[PDB]
């Protein structure tokens, strides 16, 4: 599982993230803004969430990916992610095994990757991280971005939590807060 | 005139040529030289005590976060790590004249960063720098591990229009270290 392409994924603003989750509790797919995203590897929700199973309600995501020095931008319908190496700017956000990296391109804005070393990234609420490769993939446009930049929040119900049971998790509305990212 | 970012490490010579009015007429980086595109007061880089001949402090080190630099052929590579652990320190000089720097860099590739981006250490008059940077980094991004390395005695020389050079402290010298491979 750590000679798979994980990707790194913005939290942003006006994206729509929707994990669907099986009955076994594993991640059988990723949607960003509707485009679908297949794990490689077989993928435990618990990667992502901690769920109060039995009032139906997240407590806390867990491995939460913080990168340094960059900003993201929703542009048209994609992720647009650009270095500016200020340490003051960070976008949060989540890794993924992607099983086929050709979809990828319909969510970033740039075909443009690079692999960053596992250790640039902080993580939050770290759990069970051992898989995730050494290495991840970040889509990050070729053009530094030299301009001011602002902190911004993300939406109400910009994760949504699926269950094959057709009933999705709660999330409080006050645990998106962890997801504050600089942008334009 | 855009402004560049010179990474200072260890088996790379920095010379500045000062003149009988205290500014920079050239500074030398692995014997190529770079001119200056404005008027440039040494007291940018170091302060000295003219009572024993000595640098006191060096002036506007910048530091710019999430890199690498190592010494590639004779020339610095400069590499994006984006770890924010990671860190190359250095001057900043006033020039644009792309033949001059491509002898000095492993890269032709530079992109522009603000100048907000780098913490800049003793800062003193420093107002005239551009609001961005011109950082040479190559496009491919180093992902092993990395450590921190300092500079030696005889890295830097501060050789005035006498021929007099200035002593330079070893302990001066530690404020220049960076990430390397």
């Amino acid at each position: 599982s750590q000679q798979v392409e994980w990707v790194f994924i913005p939290v942003i603003k006006d994206v729509t993230y929707e994990f669907k989750v099986d009955n076994n509790d594993n991640i059988t797919e990723l949607y960003v803004n509707g485009n679908k995203l297949g794990p490689a590897s077989s993928l435990e929700m618990d990667f992502y969430f901690d769920v109060d199973v039995s009032n139906n309600q997240v407590r806390k995501f867990n491995n939460v990916f913080v990168l340094f020095g960059v900003i993201a931008t929703k542009d048209s319908n994609k992720i647009k992610m650009q270095l500016t190496l200020n340490p003051c700017d960070f976008v949060r956000g989540f890794v993924f095994p992607s099983q086929d990296p050709s979809q990828l391109n319909n969510i970033f804005a740039s075909n443009n990757k690079v692999s960053v070393s596992e250790k640039a990234f902080a993580i939050l609420n770290r759990k069970k991280e051992g898989a995730v490769s050494s290495t991840i993939n970040v889509y990050i446009t070729q053009n530094t971005y030299t301009g001011n930049t602002k902190i911004e929040k993300i939406q109400q119900n910009t994760i949504i939590i699926e269950k094959n049971t057709g009933i999705v998790f709660k999330i409080p509305n006050d645990m998106l807060n962890i997801f504050r990212y600089s942008t334009t």
